[PDB]
């Protein structure tokens, strides 16, 4: 609860992040990009930390992502929109907090 936000930052990524798998999702219904978008953006998060102040926050959506992720695992596998749709839902909740303040 700082009510605070920062313009270069995680959350940045985040943002622009979900931002452009979105845009391009949208764009022609190409959740691929989406996927090559998070793979790296979440990669970078897992193979590159920050601190312990931020620790809480990949924690925080640590589990969040690790729902989604295997909806998005699931999908990729199996292939449903429905499971799709479910992993956008987590994502957007994640993503909202972030932003939510």
């Amino acid at each position: 609860m700082e009510l605070i936000r920062v313009p270069i930052l995680w959350h940045e990524m985040w943002h622009e992040g979900l931002e452009e798998a979105s845009r391009l999702y949208f764009g022609e219904r190409n959740v691929k990009g989406m996927f090559e978008v998070l793979e790296p953006l979440h990669a970078m998060m897992e193979r590159g930390p920050q601190t312990l102040k931020e620790t809480s926050f990949n924690q925080a959506y640590g589990r969040d992502l690790m729902e989604a992720q295997e909806w998005c695992r699931k999908y990729m596998k199996s292939g449903n929109v429905k499971d799709l749709t479910q992993a956008w839902d987590l994502y957007y909740h994640v993503f909202r907090r972030i932003s939510k303040q």
